[PDB]
Parts: C-alpha cells; structure tokens; sequence
C-alpha cells in the first residue's frame, strides 16, 4: 500500500473544501434566515462546537467510527491516533488525510443542526448535545455505513452521506424543534443567505467527488452528477414555486440547490448523468413539497432540516433505482436486485431516523437534567 | 490515451474555482452596485440561469461546442454525454472533466451578462434570451476557438477566453444596455463589490491556469502571469484615477483588478512576466479610460461591459505581440510572423464582436416579441 | 530534477489559498472590527498594496529573498524572473511555482499589517512604508530562515512563517500603532469579521500545509495539526472567556480561531497531533492574556498585533520543544538536543523582533520625512 500524491493532493483540498462548508458556508447560510438579534450567538455556537468536534474526532471519535470493531461501533486503539504510523496509508493515501477527510463530515454534520437551534438552545446545553450526540449517533453511524459496519456489510449505498449526514442530522434537527423552538419572522439577510449556499454549493464539490477517495473517473462522474443534480432541483423548485405561488424566490432558488445537493449525495458515485437530472428534479420537487408541509405542522429556521431530511430519503430510495446498469450507473453489485438493492435502502433509512432520533432525545433531555435545555 | 491523476485533480479543483467565479463572485459583484430593491430579483435571475446553463450544457451544449463537426458547430453525437464512456481521456484528464471544466466557463459568461441586466429583464425572457444566445452564440463561438473550428484552424491564439469570454459577454450585454435599460445611482454596497471581486480574482487562477489542461510548466506560467498582470492593472488604474480624479477609489481598485484578469485572459500562457506585467498596465489604462468613455455615452452597471470589452481587445490584440520568443514569449507557431498573427488575432476579435451582437439582437428580439423584454 | 505533476497541481491550488488569506481574508477581518467611515480607504490600501507587494516580488524581491548570496539577502540574478527557465524545477515543482507560492506570503504578512493601520496613514505614505518594508525586512528575514541564510543555517525550525509572517508583522504593527494611532469604539460588522477569520482559516491549509512544498506525509501532517491546534485555541480562549468574562463572544472565538493558527504556524510539519492539541491550548490563552495586556498599554484594531505577535513567540519557541522524537515530534536534526534547539528558537524570535522593528521604524520615519505619515 503505496500513498500517491495526486491522490494525497485531491483529498487534502477536497478536505479544506469540505471545513469551508461549515467555517462559513451553514453558518452564513443560517445567520441570514435568523433575527438579527441571535446572529452572534448563533455565530459562536457554530464556531465553538465546531472546535469540539474537531476535538473529539482525533481524541477518539475517528478511532471509535474507523477503527475495526463490531457492527457498530470501532475500538480506541486508535485514541489520539496513536500506532498511526505517519506513512500509513488507507486505499490511496496517507492516513492522516482520511483522518482529516472523515473529520470534516462529522463537522458539517454537526453545523446544520447548531446552526438552526443555536437560537433556542443555552450555550452549555449545546456542548453537552454535541458530545452525546456525535459520540452515539454520528461515530456509529459513520461506522455501519462507512466503517465496514451493520449497513455496508449489507451492501447498502450511500456515497457522500445521504444517510451518515443528510438524514443524520435532520432528524436530529427536527426532535430539537419539536422539544424546543419558538411556536409561532421573515428572513433579514437573503443576499447573506445566498452567499451561505453558494460557498456550501462550491464546498460540495470536496464533499461529494472527494468521497471517491481518488482523483479517478468515479470523482469525475460524481463532480458532473454535481453540477447536474445542483441545477436540476434548482429549476425543479422554481418552476414549482412559479406554478403554486406566481413566481420564483431567492429563497426558493437557494433551497432548491440545496435539495439537489443532498438528494445527489448518497448517489453521485453511482448513477449516471441521466441519473442525476432525474434525481435533482424530484429532489427539488420533493423539498419544496416537504417545507411546505413541515410549516403546517412547525420560528426557527427548519428549513434545512425538512429539505436534508426529504431529499436525504429521496435520495436514498433512488440510488438504489438509478445505480442500475439499465440506466446508466455503474451497476449494482454482483447478484444483487434491484429489488433486493431497495429493501436495502429503505432499511437503511429507517435505521439511520430511529439510531439518530433516539440518541438525540437523549441528548436533548440530558442536557435539560445537566444544565437545562432552553436558553434562560 | 491514459488519464493522468494529478491533472485529473488539478483540474476537478480548476472547475470548483470557475463555478466559484459566478456562485457566488459574479452575483455578489453586480450585487453590491445596483439598487437595494433590485439585488434579491437579480441573485435569483442568475441562479436560475446559472442551473439553465448547466443543464442546456450536459443536454446539447458540450457536444455542440466540443463535439467534431465543421467549422461553426460540432454535432448531435454527445446528447446527455451518451457514448462518452466513464474512462474515456481527453488530453490527460477524463473527458468527463473536460466536460465540467469547458461548462464552467459557458456558466461565468452567462452570469457576466444577467448580473447587469437583471434590473430591467423580465424573469422569463432572460431565460429565453439565454437558451438563444447560449445555444447560437457561446457554441459556436467555443467551437471555433476551441472546438477545432473556424479561429483555431487559422492559428487564433486565445488561452483561455478573450473572445469566447470576455468580448462575446460585453457585447451581448452592450447590445441589451442599448436595447433596454433605465436612461439617465452610486453604488450602495462596496465592500460586496470587493467581496465579489476577490472572489472573481481567487477562481480565476483557475480559470487561466487550469486552461493549461494539466499540471505543467504552462499552467505555472498562466498562474503566475494572472497574479502580474492582475497587480500591474489595479496600479495602472489606480495611477491614472489618482492623475485624474486627485485620488483612487475602492471601485477603481476593484475595476483595475477586473481589467488586468480580462486583459491577461487570451494571453495568460503564451506570453513571458514581462509581457504579463505590460499587458496588465495596458489593460488597467485602456479599462480607465473605456468605462469613462462608455459612461460618456451611457442607470445599470455597465462597468463590467466597458472593462470586459475593451481589456478583452486589447488582450487579445497584444498576445499577438508578446507571444512573440524575443519578448519572453512561448513563440508562435512555426511559419508565423508576429505580422500575421496579428492580424489573425484582429480577425477572431471583428467575427467575435460580429456573432455576439447579431444573435444578441435575435434573442432579446425573440423574447420581446414572445413574453415581452422590459421588466413589467 | 524532474517536476511531480501532483506536487504542481497541489502548490498552485495552495498558492490561491494563500492569496484567498489576504483577498479578501484580512480585508474582511479588519473591515469589521474598523469605524464604517474608514472601511472604504481600508479595503482600497489593502488591495493597492497588495497589487504592489505582487510587482515588487516578480521585479526583485523573489531574487533577493531566494536567490543565492550571504547570510541575509541573495542576488539581483533573478530580476523579473529572467534566467528562469520555464521548465526549471525547484524541490519538485516548477520553480515558477516556488516564486508565485513564496509571494503569496509576502502578501499576506503586508496585508496584516496595511488593515489595522489604514484607518491612521497616508495614502502615499503607506505606499512608501511597504516598499522600505518588505524590502529591507521581509526579503532579509524569509532569506534568512528559508532561504539558506543565517537562522536556517543555525538549524532554526519555522516551518510556515511563525517568525517571518506573524513575528514579523506583528512588530511592524506594534511600531505603527505606537507612532501614529488614535488614542484613547465596539467593533461594527462581527458577522463580517466571522466571514473574514474563516476564509483566514480555510486559506490557511494552503499556507501551512503547502509548506512541505508536496503533497506528502509532512503536508498531511501540518493539515492535521492546523485543525487541531486551531480548534484546541478556540476552545482554549472560549473558556478563559467564560472565566474571566461570564460568557464566551464571538469576537473571542474568532480570535482564539487566529491564536490557534498563528501558534501552530511553525510547528506544524514538526510536531505531533498531541503537541498541536497544547500549542493550540496555550497560544488560544497566551492570545487573550496578550490581547488584554496590550489594551491595558493601548483606537485602531491592533487585536491581530497581540495575538499575532504574543502566539508566533508562542509557537516558535514550542516547536524546539514539540519537535521532539520522544513527544511525537518528527525529530530534531542529528546531533541537536530539545537544549540546543530552543536556544535556536529564542535567537531567531529575537533576531527578528530587533531586525522587523529598526526597518519599520525606518520606514515609517522616511514616509514621515517625505510625504507625512498621518492622513491628513
């Protein structure tokens, strides 16, 4: 196992690219859709919790979600990334670079649901959250999807995160609204919005060609299925917007890249460009559907995570139709159905919404015991 | 034909620093010179166009540009990329990467061109004047330049975008600022515009650089050639407003930077720092002068037509001079004198100039007499 | 001497990030921590002396600084780069590349300097203070330790600029800020300062893991370590914050963010992760002990001189301590004991607070004599 250095060059930028989605992307992207009166607050949760999970991840989170172990969790042998050599590699190259890689997904991760509720939430309960929360939800998930767990040891598809991320944390998101949150403001920053999505959208890319963990044709098919999803589910959700309310919106338009964004994550690697025009404009469709409905039953900005949550399944569901041969993708594995890839997926799913759902309740209620949830 | 990894890399991170340019450089450019009431109509217009650009691209748009066909257009060949397989090399990357990289560049033009004009087009008949001057302007246009066509079968040197860029933008926007456009506002938001700018400069470099198509000594030299003339061209601006007007300005500082990035476009790896760093003086003087002219003639920012127009021209014009091996140049080809690629150069820029502004008129014509031009 | 495609692609994509940190990094950070009425000259100095540091780089200052000579400059041998070939290779990327990367530092060390001060100099006078400046100190002292002068050749470890970026800087600035600077204003735009320190923070993976001059171990090494320290100082000032203060602010989390990265600068391809973790601890406390020292002696922003000036001190000095085989350092050179390299350490800070000082006030003082230093 030799590093090679294109490959070593393409991950380390595709990581700084990757930090850029939180440290400013999610955080500009939330301080334009709250009052301006919480924006610093939410601005320091952010940018705090986002050092504790840097933290965490080399201490023991990348050893305990990476590391050999079981179905769901990984070891501490690798605490501190200690026994690391330096020349150690993973696939392709160093493993520090798969250290840094990987520490950055739990970062956005992280930054979508403290970006939302960084508003209704104390600043000591928000820490206590993010350690009970990254520790039992995101290091096991990331393991049985990405770690040689539960999941990928069942064959099951998922890219860039669509489960590990998108869905992860919607939920997540969601229990928090649901437990804590303003009951019922229209956004005061939209240029900050879009600028927000746009360093999100640019970052992405680190993101989603990144997780082939090579400069190889699946970082090219996942960089083209990128731009085409980006773009399909933004024309997917104006050309809805402009049907059902007389005209598109800016905040239409941004939250119609970001449902092309995630609902290609899971699948970018796997389908081809045909795929992922298909998927952007459902996605698109579906997340407009989804915030709509989310507001009938919701003041906090949750748009985020009715679209990740929406587009993250939609996703999901249709990497296991479009990875097909027949339609372009790179094809399922051997002996395995479509069919039988689906059920895979929807288990998948199901999975990933109970784990993060339950952990986050206890996160949420342990804090409330500790130090008290709501913001005094 | 294999692909080599660390092009594939440099160029997959080339692409992500190209969309940067547009979302959301461009956007946030225009975004903090126009009127307050008009920034959230206009990032939406070119968001929804960006995403039109990148579908119509992937649709018909690559394989019209790029495909082989005659001297004005490629074929039908490439439609959705079909029978482009995944492993397929063009040069040293995946032309799956080309793909993305060559669209990347249609996106900038496009959003060069709504940014300005957003303030006085209706929503649907930007949209169709895209799909229009998209699809018989920019194609063509690439195609001749760099798609085998007309201007590159006669020797036409233009690294990585003057014409196909630059010119052909100014004029289909100095043809929309004639046609409509409010008839006489300082700008309300500088530090968006320097924002925007920096932004626009930082992709750039991969703009030029990755033009090289590789990793090598010419994507070095365009590197460093941008970072030149870009600094000699905010002096040269700067001088002459100090000359001129007692002092500089944020906006001059801004403008000058804009006019030595377009300036050294055409000519970026051709030519020697030497050359660089008078071209950039040239392009910073002659784009003074050019916005103060057009503004002599001219209640929408036209700055960046001025700048990108005449920068472009004289950019072009001048790779014919400091192309040349006894300025430090990489040399024209063999059997052509500094005379005749002059006028070769001359000749690109007049069917440039030509193209843009007729298929310009045809699509603002086409959707006035469809939806209506003007902005209700 | 033959030039590795993915250590090109790599140091050009490093070589923007760095120029990232400056435009519009800095000019951000110091746009919002300045009076709104003082923002516009700000931005306008900063981008006009940045376009100057560029030129004087490619005229003189790459020949002076790396060019072989004594123990304090090089040579007048690679005036406009001439003698370069285009296909020269320096370590294992096109020497062009080496020339356009060392620059991009140059850049920013002026940048830091130019945002704080703008609000208190002259137009010309700033102009003549860079030029005195960057050439009789920063040319000497980047000569001097990676250049092959005299702290390199005493075995002085700085891998990114500990001393010859933020040292440096900080000096020049503490002289300027004693000099002229009004005397004894809640800073304006935080979420600007946010958006600032993090295009800082993602531009500095370039800075500091570009500095292995390869996409290697040693890269992967400092990109691992930049995350570490800058989290660990975040974390570290935060809760001197809450401490001391009550609660954390973001002003403190930005700049524990700064503290963190300025610590880790000229240790980061020496140490280990656990070395990173208490030099990110420490700088993130000696940054705001330093911060409030220097108000306590202090109405200009002089937040980045303390934290630049009391952190770089910091962090050179632990790297003779880090460094070290036996602390999970990659170890001192042969025959150098933690003794030996710390007294090495401690030379080279004082040696460059003397040498950056002197110059500065000389420059300052010629400015003085020939145009005025105050803005009239």
């Amino acid at each position: 196992a030799v590093a090679d250095k294109a490959d070593n060059a393409f991950m380390m930028i595709c990581t700084a690219l990757v930090l850029f989605m939180t440290i400013p992307g999610i955080a500009l992207f939330y301080g334009g859709l709250i009052r301006g009166k919480n924006v610093l607050s939410m601005l320091t949760q952010v940018t705090v919790t986002f050092a504790l999970v840097c933290i965490l991840w080399v201490v023991y989170g990348y050893s305990l979600a990476f590391g050999e172990g079981n179905n769901f969790f990984g070891n501490i042998n690798w605490l501190m990334l200690k026994n690391i050599e330096l020349t150690a590699v993973m696939g392709s190259i160093y493993q520090y670079i798969h250290v840094a890689f990987q520490g950055s997904f739990a970062c956005i991760t992280v930054g979508l649901i403290v970006g939302a509720l960084a508003e209704r939430i104390r600043f000591s309960a928000v820490l206590i959250f993010v350690v009970v929360w990254l520790t039992l939800s995101y290091i096991p998930i990331a393991h049985m999807v990405w770690g040689g767990g539960l999941l990928a040891s069942h064959g099951a598809l998922d890219f860039a995160g669509g489960t590990v991320v998108a869905i992860n944390a919607a939920i997540a998101g969601l229990v928090g609204a649901y437990l804590i949150g303003k009951r019922v403001f229209k956004p005061h920053n939209l240029p900050m919005v879009f600028t927000g999505t746009a360093i999100l959208y640019i970052g992405w890319f680190g993101f989603n060609a990144g997780s082939a963990g090579t400069a190889n044709e699946i970082a090219a098919l996942a960089f083209v299925n990128t731009v085409v999803a980006t773009a399909a589910a933004i024309l997917g959700w104006i050309f809805g917007e402009w049907a059902l309310r007389g005209k598109p919106s800016l905040l239409g338009a941004c939250s119609g890249a970001i449902a092309g964004l995630v609902g290609v994550t899971p699948a970018c690697g796997y389908i081809g460009v045909g795929g992922a025009l298909i998927i952007g404009v459902v996605a698109g469709l579906a997340g407009l559907w989804g915030v709509t409905m989310l507001k009938r039953l919701l003041d906090d900005p949750c748009d985020v995570f009715g679209v990740a949550g929406v587009c993250g399944i939609v996703g999901c569901i249709m990497t296991g139709i479009f990875a097909a041969s027949s339609l372009g993708g790179v094809g399922f594995a051997e002996g395995v159905t479509m069919g039988h890839q689906l059920l895979v997926q929807l288990e998948s799913i199901a999975i990933t919404i109970v784990w993060s759902g339950v952990v986050a309740f206890i996160g949420y209620k342990l804090a409330d015991l500790t130090v008290g949830l709501r913001v005094p």
